[PDB]
């Protein structure tokens, strides 16, 4: 049904028919458009797309959508200006990089969507509904319902599979460590990690904290000292990301850190909630065991 209003961080953002000439600023969104076979309605794209996420037709693909930039800061966060992507005319883009506005772009005509649970403020905890809501959504946006429909039944099948086991309580957290040292920062119940740990069987260290990420220390982590930790990042070396963690001073005080229960996995088989999601629930589940 067009046209269709998709309210998004409390704005009404309509389109007259599905999307055509998108810019992806993130590569969350790509995960559910593959599976939809919406993949030719994006014209460019700038950050990182890790191969490991997607399938080879899906990367190659990829490899032909241009890109407008890959410079990210230690954090993660693409490093893109306003005017560049305002150049391009698209009709939609997806995802706000730092000091990329959403009424510098609408102020032109251009449609901004944001990854729902990364809205500014307040979302509430976070749960798996948020994964199938956000698949719902791409399906009306790009009249691909009955497709987005069996993509929520396999992924509900794949989560309740996942409980099912562990039905049959260790702590927890996930990290975004800071490359060259660091633990950097943790993820509250407002994150995909809050949910997927706890349908892994885990309680999170962090379930109390109303908020999506935030800044901490390790003698933050060393308070909590949770069981076994998760350690994001959005590229590059995986083991460069674990010694950010380990090889701090007094990091070996860590009960995850003496015992090595440390899972390292790319930013999206967690955050945000995406079909990727699942993906890392069952690796969560795989490697730690119930
Ligand atoms: N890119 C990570 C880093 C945390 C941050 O945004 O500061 C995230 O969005 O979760
Ligand atoms: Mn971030």
């Amino acid at each position: 049904h067009f046209p269709l209003t998709i309210t998004n961080c409390g704005v009404d953002v309509t389109f007259d028919g599905p999307p055509e000439r998108i810019i992806l600023l993130e590569s969350a969104p790509v995960a559910t458009m593959r599976a939809l076979g919406v993949l030719d309605s994006v014209v460019l794209r700038a950050g990182a797309f890790p191969p490991e996420y997607y399938d080879a037709e899906t990367n190659a693909a990829l490899r032909a959508i241009p890109s407008l930039g890959e410079e990210l800061d230690s954090s993660g966060h693409l490093q893109i200006s306003e005017e560049v992507i305002i150049a391009q005319q698209p009709d939609l883009v997806l995802g706000l990089p730092d000091g990329v506005t959403r009424e510098g772009l609408e102020a032109v005509g251009i449609n901004v969507l944001v990854q729902p649970t990364m809205c500014p403020g307040g979302v509430g905890a976070t749960t798996f509904d948020d994964v199938y809501e956000q698949i719902n959504t791409y399906g009306r946006l790009f009249d691909r319902q009955d497709r987005a429909a069996e993509l929520v039944a396999s992924l509900r099948q794949r989560v309740a599979a996942v409980e099912k086991a562990v039905e049959k309580r260790r702590s927890a957290a996930v990290l975004y460590p800071t490359i060259g040292g660091g633990v950097g920062y943790a993820y509250g119940n407002e994150s995909m990690a809050h949910p997927q740990l706890e349908s892994a069987g885990f309680t999170n260290v962090y379930a109390d904290v109303d908020e999506r990420v935030f800044e901490v220390t390790l003698e933050d982590v060393l308070e909590q000292d949770p069981d076994v930790l998760v350690l994001l990042h959005v590229d590059g070396d995986p083991d460069a990301v674990k010694d950010a963690v380990v090889n701090l001073p007094g990091a070996d005080a860590l009960t995850a850190v003496r015992n090595d229960d440390i899972l390292v996995q790319l930013f999206n088989f967690t955050e945000p909630p995406t079909p990727l999601s699942v993906d890392g629930l069952e690796r969560i589940h795989e490697t730690f065991g119930a």
